């Protein structure tokens, strides 16, 4: 079950990183460089940064023991975006679209 469910998670992760979703996935590829972007309040508002490169490293290192732990990091990434940004910002529209991809495929988890 656990290996099988984590392979489903790895499949989802590969899809989120694939060219298919690149138009709206790209802000989530790497850690937010707050200083580079002039977001000098980012790390005061976001206590637990998360991004797909960190999720990929954790998957590669067999850090995730189950699908629930993987999903918590993916949703933390989206939640950080919804917490920090005005809700009408382009990056929030991009987060909503990538979260739709994630949630619909995560829901197809093998039992
Ligand atoms: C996960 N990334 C973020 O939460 C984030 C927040 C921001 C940003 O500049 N937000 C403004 C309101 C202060 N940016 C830069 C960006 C990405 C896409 C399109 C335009 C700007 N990425």
């Amino acid at each position: 079950k656990l290996s099988e469910q984590l392979k489903h998670c790895n499949g989802i992760l590969k899809e989120l990183l694939s060219k298919k979703h690149a138009a709206y996935a790209w802000p989530f590829y790497k850690p937010v460089d707050a200083s580079a972007l002039g977001l000098h309040d980012y790390h005061d508002i976001i206590k637990h940064p998360m991004d797909l490169s960190t999720v990929k490293r954790k998957m590669e290192n067999r850090d995730y023991r189950d699908a629930q732990e993987f999903a918590a990091d993916v949703r933390l990434m989206f939640s950080n975006c919804y917490k920090y940004n005005p809700p009408d910002h382009d990056v929030v529209a991009m987060a909503r679209k990538l979260q739709d991809v994630f949630e619909f495929r995560y829901a197809k988890m093998p039992d």
